[PDB]
DNA sequence: TTTT
DNA sequence: TTTT
DNA sequence: TTTT
């Protein structure tokens, strides 16, 4: 099984451990094992004119991971959201509400159907290819959401006098000569991890540690030795 | 404490990742500390000739506890079934509309009721040993899971072109040359493991890796060199 | 951030494994990087004489938290109780109400409210500090529940003919020559872990192992 | 409720 | 629903 | 709500 998708994870953060805005949107190609993506297209938000209230990051997720599929045809894609694996084709005013998820899910996938729906629809005309909504229960996604943690740290190296940068749930980074190395903390998950060619800027420090408001969430925090 | 748990667990996948049909149940004496269990039973069922909503699963698991319990003479038995630890022998319509469960699990609990009280009270009666729905919160549950996820492997081992076995959640096995080893990969519960001996058989290549559908949940794959 | 946070947790059990009391409650000053703490302060209950559904835990770790906050002056407190991250000054019937809990946990805080929301706009006015109802999603709260852990070892050591000490959630202790090391096994917390010293009696075994009724808690037992 |  |  |  060949599977591409997408999510969009990693958050500026401010002194006070207060999100301002998110990084990092990338679309993974998985292919057994299931480890790891080897091929990867990533769109990099701007955290600091970002509407976190909201949604702009699935709408970039979907389009990012057709425009990997175009390239190397899947099986299926997979989207960050937990709807049961619902194929977003499928989505109308009908099949949301019979969905298992809060009202307040309901009535915001009704607004996103409007544009979505159409979308899922073509690309499955075109190819045969479901994007489905399966969101938690994907490996898929979650080697998506390790990469969109190694792409923020490797935006923060890029743009930083000091960084706080919010990870994607319990996952760790390693910096090396010239990449980065993201690893899932959860062993349950069966090691999953992703890796980034890089250049390591001079004249900065970093330090990973616990978000202390966030439990089981890392921040990468780097510091200039100016 | 001594405890006799049984469990179900093991699946036939198909190529896409689909279950197919159950493999092993099996059920286990455990004893202090309370990690792993040296005197056990496995009943393997037809995976092919499975009803995955038939729940066959539960009335296996407590004959096959039943029969060992007879053997070892246990404090209780625990059963796979998150219930809030209430004994089977008091499970009738009154008991079970008063549980803390979804009305499905009620309406699937009045049906095994008619053949499961009757075969706990006969068993309490007999012996004073009581038959409790503790389910999750079970340690000797888990390493009678574990223990499932490696006689579900042998049994792949004896019967295998190519085989998926889906495991038990989060716990991984290693193929030792006259043995099978299962450990749970949650070092939150403190290190639960168990061992089978058996004949591994030649001709043939394995591999352990995430199911891609099923996030913290192992494949186990059989493949002949053929 | 500079944070005081506190918790109870550690009990004693029966031959059944059944809990009979809590052990230690623990205030700690946690601050960069939110690994560990050095500076602590603890108070023992009387397992014996406990009431589980007394309620005392939350009365008694606010004003050790308090205690603790005085001292070494923090940005803030966090209380081991998930309702959001409400400040417990805040805390009437009307806000209560607003809060997704569900109708028991209302009614407990109904309760609660009476002593709690007065002593936390004191402190508030006296301080500037709030007390914020974080729990689960704090980790200074972890490092407190871990102390609580360590303590309770501590409490099992300094009276054992023997005992049964139920830890808190998924950790470990281990026992060196002259301090009891306590850490998370749930490595999805960064490598949360405490320390604390103490005379090491002889003549004594120990061992950890599952407690076989609470899959993912630990039990410490010792024997003379 | 259980199951991958 | 998703996000730290 | 919290506790093993």
């Amino acid at each position: 099984m060949r599977i591409v998708a997408a999510d969009t994870g990693g958050a500026v953060l401010d002194e006070s451990f207060q999100p301002v805005g998110l990084i990092a949107t990338v679309a993974v190609l998985v292919e057994k094992p299931y480890k790891t993506s080897k091929r990867f297209l990533v769109k990099y938000a701007d955290p600091y004119n970002y509407d976190l209230s909201g949604r702009q990051a699935i709408r970039d997720e979907i389009e990012l991971a057709i425009e990997l599929a175009r390239e190397v045809s899947p099986d299926v894609i997979h989207l960050n959201s937990t709807l049961g694996g619902i194929e977003v084709r499928k989505l109308d005013e009908s099949t949301i509400d019979a969905l298992q998820i809060s009202d307040r899910g309901k009535e915001i996938w009704k607004e996103l159907s409007k544009d979505l729906q159409p979308l899922a629809k073509k690309f499955w005309e075109e190819t045969g290819i479901e994007i489905i909504a399966i969101g938690k229960s994907s490996v898929p996604v979650r080697i998506a959401e390790i990469y969109a943690g190694i792409f923020s740290v490797k935006w923060a190296l890029d743009n930083v006098g000091g960084l706080l940068v919010g990870l994607p749930r319990y996952m760790e980074v390693e910096i090396k000569k010239d990449k980065i190395i993201g690893k899932s903390l959860d062993p349950r998950e069966g090691g999953l991890y992703g890796e980034v060619k890089t250049e390591v800027p001079q004249g900065i420090k970093w330090e990973l540690y616990p978000n202390p408001l966030v439990r089981r969430f890392m921040v990468f925090e780097i510091t200039s030795k100016s």
